[PDB]
DNA sequence: TGAAAAGAGAATTGG
DNA sequence: CCAATTCTCTTTTCA
């Protein structure tokens, strides 16, 4: 049984390594607050779908749909700012 | 002033 | 049965 990345792991990994900075970036790195690019977010979503191996092309609408489910478990919450989210502090350094 | 963004229930699916 | 994936409909927001 193989393992596949979780959405919050994929996103957090992109931010820490500095990948796809034109697609997603930190807004407040100390607070774990990050924002997606209005025009270039579809590039990131489709990259998420290729790595997962999904049947359909991944879109930001479907990626955002998955992000909202994290509200039950607290990994990521939506911030009251356009395309902006916040990792829980348990997933961040000191 | 419509695309964009936000939100959502629900059946589905790989593993 | 987890962790999304996919599809659908709705409304507010914004550029
Ligand atoms: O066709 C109507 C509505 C449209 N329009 C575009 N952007 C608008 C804003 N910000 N306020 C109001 N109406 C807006 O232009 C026409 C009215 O001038
Ligand atoms: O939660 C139930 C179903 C669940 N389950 C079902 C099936 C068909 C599967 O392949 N994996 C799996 O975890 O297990 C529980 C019953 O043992």
């Amino acid at each position: 049984a193989r393992k596949k990345l979780r959405l919050y792991q994929f996103l957090l990994g992109l931010l820490l390594r500095g990948d796809m900075r034109e697609c997603v970036w930190w807004v407040e790195p100390g607070a774990g607050v990050f924002q997606f690019s209005s025009k270039h977010k579809e590039l990131l979503a489709r990259r998420w779908g290729q790595q997962k191996g999904n049947r359909k092309r991944m879109t930001y609408q479907k990626l955002a749909r998955a992000l909202r489910n994290y509200a039950k478990t607290g990994e990521i919450r939506k911030v009251k700012r356009k395309l902006t989210y916040q990792f829980d502090s348990a997933l961040l350094p000191a």
